[PDB]
């Protein structure tokens, strides 16, 4: 099995013990660890934060210890406008120009392969995408002529099913990428004010419309449409999303004013690490959606949908029956990487339950 491990750039940047640098990660935690983001410049793949070179060499340095970890460098992510992405594909030219910036740089750093995080294509992007994977493919197996190892190549695609059909050509894309990450993680709509989990395993019994929305049909769904399991990575969060409750209601469509206040550390309105959730766990109560198998806890008017380590294995177990490539993890700085967040003096929790599951056949 492969569990493959985001490492965010700017999480370096948090204060106190929110900091983290590549030199936290187990060497043999995770088979494939990748780093996010590049950023495009010119049309080539370039580096983002001013330091990202000396992060490159110092995550590359993991396979010292550990010589079958693989690492990968990730382009675009949610902060990198998508239009942007659109305009480089569309035209041969700057297609190609991207394309053949990208061994080197892979090559001059260390890299392993490179994962596309186009988030998301839209109707008139599907056929450039498909353009954009082959073409990108080929370069790998072309340059790897020169005796080295070919470049992996991998993509984050969205499990939402209009997202799916909108910009996806699944079938002919699933034939150039060595694995595909599902991101089966921000299932509850940004848009509304209800509250909900936003990484349900199953679709939950109690509810009719967006039956869509949740682990086990984007999984299906894949399947259904000409992915094989074999190259199919289902993703796990390692983060909370919270709320801002609008009344004392505390369960299912319960009203919401806002996204929850921002954690001490990650500062961000919205989400929580899992070392922040441990920390907001003393004083909240917490409960669990028997269908959707996955918890959430309040206090005061703040209410979190989370994965716990029970949750967590639970999705890896569903992984491993499917029999999927393995599991994708967002994010290790998310996790309690420290260990003295979450009780056990265990580091990486989260991410080690999903590891043990993974383990046992
Ligand atoms: C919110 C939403 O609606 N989006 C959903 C998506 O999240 C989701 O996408 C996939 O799933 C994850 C999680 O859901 C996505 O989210 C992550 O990806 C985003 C990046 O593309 C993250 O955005 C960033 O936010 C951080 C924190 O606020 C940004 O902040 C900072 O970065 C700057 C610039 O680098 C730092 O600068 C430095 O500051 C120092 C002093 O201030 C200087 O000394 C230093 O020199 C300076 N700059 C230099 C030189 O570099 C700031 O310090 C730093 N921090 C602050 C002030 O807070 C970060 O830059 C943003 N990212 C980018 C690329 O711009 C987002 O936060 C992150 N979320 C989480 C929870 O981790 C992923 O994008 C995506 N996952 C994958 C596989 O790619 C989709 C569903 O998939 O759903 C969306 O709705
Ligand atoms: C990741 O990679 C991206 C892509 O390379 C990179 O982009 C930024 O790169 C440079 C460096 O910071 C920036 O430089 C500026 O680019 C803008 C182009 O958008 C130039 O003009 C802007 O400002 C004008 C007003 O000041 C605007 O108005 C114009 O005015 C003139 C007259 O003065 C008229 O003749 C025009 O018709 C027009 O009205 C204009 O619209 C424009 O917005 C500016 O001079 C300068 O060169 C870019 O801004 C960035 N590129 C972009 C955004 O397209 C990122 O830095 C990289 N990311 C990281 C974190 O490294």
């Amino acid at each position: 099995y492969k569990l493959i491990c985001y490492y965010t750039s700017w999480s370096q940047y948090r204060e106190g013990d929110g900091s983290c640098f590549p030199d936290a990660i187990d060497p043999f935690l995770c088979t494939h660890v990748i780093y996010s983001f590049a950023n495009i410049s010119n049309n080539e793949i370039d580096t983002w934060e001013w330091n990202d070179v000396t992060l490159y060499d110092t995550l590359n340095t993991l396979k010292n210890r550990n010589p079958k970890l693989k690492t990968l460098l990730s382009v675009g992510g949610w902060n990198f406008g998508p239009e942007r992405f659109s305009k480089i594909a569309s035209k041969t030219q700057s297609r190609r120009t991207f394309i053949k910036s990208v061994p080197p740089f892979l090559r001059t750093h260390g890299f392993d392969g490179l994962d596309l995080a186009w988030l998301y294509p839209g109707r008139r992007d599907k056929r450039h995408l498909t353009a954009l994977v082959k073409e990108m493919k080929a370069e790998f197996a072309r340059e790897a002529q020169a005796g080295t190892e070919r470049l992996l190549l991998s993509a984050a695609v969205s499990a939402g099913k209009i997202a799916i059909d909108r910009g996806y050509d699944i079938a002919q894309i699933s034939r150039h990428l060595d694995f595909i990450s599902l991101l089966t993680y921000d299932f509850h709509g940004a848009w509304r004010q209800t509250v909900g989990h936003h990484s349900p395993l199953f679709r939950g019994n109690s509810d009719a419309s967006s039956r869509f929305s949740n682990a086990d049909y984007a999984v299906s769904y894949m399947l259904r449409l000409g992915a094989p399991a074999n190259k199919l990575v289902m993703g796990i969060p390692t983060f909370g999303r919270s709320f801002t409750l609008a009344s004392s209601k505390t369960d299912v469509g319960a009203p919401i004013s806002g996204p929850g206040i921002p954690g001490r550390f990650t500062k961000e309105k919205g989400i929580l690490a899992y070392y922040e959730i441990c920390d907001f766990l003393h004083g909240a109560t917490t409960h669990r959606f028997r269908d959707q198998q996955v918890p959430y806890a309040t206090k005061g008017n703040q209410w979190v949908a989370y994965d716990d380590q029970e949750s967590v294995k639970n999705k890896a177990r569903y992984l491993k029956n499917r029999q999927l490539a393995g599991a994708m993890v967002w994010a290790l700085d998310l996790d309690d990487f420290r260990g003295t967040f979450c009780g056990q003096n265990l580091t990486f929790p989260l991410t080690s339950a999903v590891k043990d599951v993974l383990a046992r056949v």
